[PDB]
């Protein structure tokens, strides 16, 4: 029948659930591929991913597959314009990314589903005949350097790299995946290589068909999708490549039975142990490494963490299979370390080598495959509808490892037990295979040795005979047992019919003193699941520094005291979250409906009579401690937020304050605030999903009841539910404030230009406004001017005040990024009285389509109106009404806009930067207008009493 098409392949395997429609199919040139159709969907997407990535590039040029998947974006033959693909997804609503591993280059798009073809045509010609422009590629290899410096002070980043230092130097894991300024230029130009070449052969050396597999997702039929794959498929060459393989360990025996000591960036103390095993991925229908996971990683009763975490030596713990490429994997068991526990290491390696024993001594246990196996089975049935653009990702990521009938199933059902290769992983977990990490700021000075690419400091030793014969005798410890049942497996997944009374938004169904109860039975996707969210009102909870701080203690203790208990819950699909707000607290409890009463109720009531049991108090008071001074190292950028979210609000206290008012806390102290917080609240709360309105009102006053029973809690007066201010900026006023990361070489600048209150008509100024700037701020200062990795702009919402933001994390100082993006702004105004009226309609079209997506599934749904509870604006059907009013906007309006309160000379403009300068400071490019000088904030409680404060936004 058809020549282009090797091979269609049978009924692909979907959960009965799942309304969408699937085609598996083999392209003659040996593109693997899947079609979706989902006649539904808002949005079209496509996703293209090539088996070859970082462990094949040239040793003589670190980083090529990385900056090669840059370089794809910037122009082909077919569409040369530098940013056509990017300009083309944002007229049309869509976005796009793509990752390099070290053996996949992942490429996906979304787009408007009316315009697939349109998106879809440009990006094939990624894989057919990329410019690889050689003015792009000397701007592009900035945003690839920037990239890893954004990486270089991150202590996940740094590890991640030293594991590779100290395997095999000369296996491909060793190589630097990444790139930077020196290995993808500096060096490159020192040896005479034309680098657009060595991004051509490469292209053409790995692009082949053959290692690739392409997945598209859009409202036309099976048929048609088919066509259309075909069409602008078909022509990929096939090169015939062979797929790399890696069939020998990069950890031989001299990798072995080795102890790292690291010195961190951040003030943690961890301890990693791992042992190299074989490639497991082919015994995915049994999943012995999972099983072993499962086991290992457990944190119930009798559990490997229990007993660590009882004799005070650590918090939290991580075990399992860890990806490794073709060939090998690794087997990890981590854990982070107490003040205690950095002092006994070897007791801790001791304790895992038991429980490994414990596993070795009872055996396979097919319960327990059983256990899991289902599981995997109800969490496939009742899978959460997917976005798009990420289903898509991740399913061309898979056709590479599963036959195209299963690649829907293959990570979820599991269909053999298998006790040999349980017993055959189990073989490797041995003190003669071992290697052992310790992260800890006690090893400063003491170490003598230098990771290249990150500079990270480290020493390596042999572990002693005598220690790793002591680990090879462990007996068994009566401490440890196997996990039973879990009595948390739901069984009940009846779907409630739908009342008669049942609304589409949330109702106020209870509307009391103590209470407040939004409530919504789903009308949508008919999954045995349900949110429960409450915002718990108590002015205790940030009253001051110390209050904030017990807060924050009193959930972190009560976490952990649950943790044991509640983690069967997650395994069962059933989980919570729960945190201390500037308001209160904030508890929320997804998943399952079954038993999700039970372990409400469990929290509630331990929330209510808790009890500090002060060992756990006094680590968790100083993992605190740390974490608060650990701030230091995170981003420019995020300093930046940080900084201008404690400028903007009325209150808010700062990190400093916190941490000068935890030596104050003690245990005392502590337990006279709980009772204090509980004494009175008001309690805010949507219910949504697979639930009647009498189960949510009985819900409500179960909490309600348990909190009087136990804490006897009385209502808040109306009036102290204080909800905090904007600072109010003055007409043509300018601020700066202005700090030093001490930890980054890189500076960070936020530039907010306040607007005014929310509302349908400024909302949709503002959101036009963005829509339109988007990709050219983007194309602007990261793609032409290259002024770092991190690039944003887009709206900011706080407190019902609202503006637009710039965020940029570079390597150039902030007076100079200042003064690129007012330039930037001037050429925006131009562009915008430039451009034609249907482009115009097109931004009203692609913002429109934005805004009207519609959630894919619960939870999203969920959090659309919790954001409309939250905020006190209670607007659900604010989509609607908000994008009527866009469809009357025009090109005068936005210019008149821009011109009130935007322009370098606007009436109306309140513009506030915060710069963070980097760790040490004191051509064919537009015309930056001239600045006035800005008023330089020295203290933010100045600042602050000396200026208006909003009004809050009215409800309705
Ligand atoms: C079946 O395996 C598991 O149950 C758990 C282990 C565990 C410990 N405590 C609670 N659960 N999960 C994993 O092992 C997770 N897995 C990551 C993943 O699921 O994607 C890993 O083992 C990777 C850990 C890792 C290493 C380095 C950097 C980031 C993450
Ligand atoms: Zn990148």
């Amino acid at each position: 029948n058809n020549p282009a098409i090797k091979r269609i392949g049978n009924h692909i395997t979907k959960s009965p659930e799942d309304k969408r429609e699937y085609r598996g199919l083999e392209l003659a040139n040996g593109i693997k591929v899947l079609l979706i159709s989902d006649p539904t969907t808002d949005k079209s997407s496509a996703a293209l991913d090539v088996h070859i990535g970082s462990l094949s590039d040239p040793p003589n040029i670190a980083g090529l597959s990385h900056f090669l998947q840059h370089m794809l974006f910037l122009g082909t033959k077919k569409y040369p314009k530098e940013n056509e693909y990017s300009q083309f997804l944002s007229e049309h609503a869509g976005s796009s990314n793509a990752f390099t591993s070290g053996e996949h280059t992942n490429y996906y798009f979304d787009v408007s589903h009316e315009h697939l073809e349109g998106a879809l045509d440009r990006f094939a010609q990624f894989f057919l005949s990329p410019l690889f422009d050689e003015s792009a590629k000397d701007r592009e290899v900035n945003a690839v350097d920037s990239e890893h410096e954004k990486n270089v002070m991150n202590d996940a980043w740094r590890l991640f790299q030293l594991e590779k230092a100290t395997g095999n130097p000369k296996h491909p894991f060793s190589k630097f995946g990444t790139g930077n300024k020196y290995t993808l230029e500096t060096r490159p130009n020192q040896e005479g290589i034309d680098v657009r070449q060595e991004l051509l052969k490469f292209h053409s050396a790995y692009y082949s068909s053959n290692l690739m597999a392409v997945v598209v997702l859009g409202r036309e039929s099976l048929d048609d999708l088919t066509n259309l794959v075909v069409k602008l498929f078909s022509e990929v060459e096939n090169k015939n490549v062979p797929l790399p393989e890696f069939p020998e360990h990069p950890f031989q025996e001299e990798h072995l039975k080795q102890l790292y000591k690291i010195v961190p960036i951040k003030d943690i103390r961890n301890l990693y142990v791992t042992f190299p095993i074989p490639d497991l991925q082919k015994y995915y229908k049994s999943n012995p490494g999972h099983y072993l996971g499962h086991l290992i990683g457990h944190e119930g009763p009798g559990s490997l963490l229990s007993e660590l975490k009882s004799k005070g030596w650590v918090n939290t713990l991580v075990g399992g299979q860890k990806e490794g490429a073709r060939g090998f994997m690794f087997f990890i068991i981590n854990v982070d370390l107490t003040e205690e526990g950095l002092l006994h290491v070897e007791d801790i390696i001791l304790h895992m080598f038991q429980y490994i024993q414990k596993l070795r001594a009872e055996g396979p246990q097919e319960w327990v495959f059983q256990e899991l196996k289902d599981l995997n089975a109800v969490a496939f049935r009742f899978k959460d509808k997917e976005r798009p653009r990420g289903y898509t990702s991740k399913i061309a990521g898979i056709l590479h490892y599963y036959p195209l009938e299963e690649v829907l199933t293959a990570e979820y059902l599991l269909e053999e037990f298998r006790p040999d290769l349980i017993e055959m992983v189990l073989d490797k977990l041995r003190p003669e295979n071992v290697r052992v990490a310790i992260v800890s700021k006690s090893f400063e000075g003491k170490t003598d040795r230098t990771e290249e690419w990150y500079g990270t400091q480290y020493k390596q030793e042999a572990i002693p005979d005598e220690v790793i014969k002591k680990w090879q005798n462990a007996d068994l410890n009566g401490k440890f047992k196997l996990p039973t049942k879990n009595e948390f497996i739901p069984t009940n997944f009846e779907i409630l019919p739908l009342e008669k009374e049942a609304t589409p938004y949330p109702a106020l169904i209870k509307d009391t003193a103590m209470s407040k109860l939004w409530f919504k039975q789903d009308d949508k996707f008919f999954l045995p699941k349900a949110n429960l969210n409450f915002e718990f009102f108590s002015p205790f909870a940030y009253v001051d520094p110390l209050h904030s701080n017990m807060a924050y203690l009193y959930l972190e203790l009560l976490k952990d005291s649950l943790n044991e208990y509640a983690y069967a819950a997650e395994l069962a699909g059933l989980s919570y979250d729960l945190q201390n707000t500037i308001y209160g607290m904030y508890l929320s409890v997804k998943g399952y409906n079954d038993k999700q009463p039970i372990l409400l109720k469990k929290i509630i009531e331990k929330m209510a009579t808790f009890e500090i049991d002060e060992k756990r108090f006094e680590i968790i008071k100083e993992a605190y401690m740390r974490s608060l001074n650990n701030f230091r190292a995170e981003q420019p950028h995020q300093h930046a937020m940080y900084y201008l979210r404690l400028l903007m609000t009325e209150v808010a206290w700062t990190k400093d304050e916190l941490k000068e008012a935890l030596d104050d806390v003690t245990l005392p102290r502590l337990k006279a605030f709980i009772p204090q917080l509980l004494s009175r609240l008001h309690i805010e709360a949507l219910l949504h999903g697979n639930i009647t309105k009498q189960a949510a009102l009985g819900i409500m006053q179960m909490v309600e009841d348990t909190l009087i029973e136990h804490a006897h809690t009385k209502p808040l007066l109306p009036s102290q539910l204080v909800r905090y201010r904007e600072v109010q900026l003055p007409d043509r006023g300018w601020f700066v404030y202005q700090q030093r990361n001490e930890v980054h070489n890189n500076s960070g600048i936020e530039i907010y230009y306040q607007t005014d209150m929310q509302s349908t008509s400024e909302n949709m100024f503002l959101e036009l406004f963005a829509q339109i700037i988007s990709e050219p701020a983007f194309n602007t200062l990261r793609t032409k001017e290259q002024l770092g990795y991190i690039v944003f702009s887009g709206p900011r919402r706080a407190n019902g005040i609202q503006g637009l933001r710039f965020i940029i994390q570079s390597e150039k100082p902030p007076h100079y990024l200042e003064s690129r993006v007012e330039a930037f702004l001037i050429t925006m105004e131009k562009s915008i009285e430039d451009m034609t009226e249907e482009a115009f309609q097109k931004h009203i079209q692609a913002l429109a389509i934005r805004r009207l997506d519609k959630p894919k599934k619960l939870s999203a749904e969920s959090a659309k109106y919790w954001g409309e509870i939250i905020s006190q604006q209670y607007n659900f059907d604010r989509d609607n009404t908000e994008v009527a009013y866009l469809k009357t906007l025009t090109k005068e309006d936005i210019i008149k806009f821009y011109k009130e309160m935007l322009a370098v000379d606007a009436p109306r403009r309140h513009k506030v930067s915060v710069h963070v300068l980097a760790r040490e400071m004191d051509i064919n490019l537009s015309q930056a207008p001239a600045l006035p000088q800005p008023e330089v904030i020295q203290n933010m409680t100045e600042f602050k009493r000396g200026l208006p404060l909003f009004p809050l936004v009215k409800p309705h």
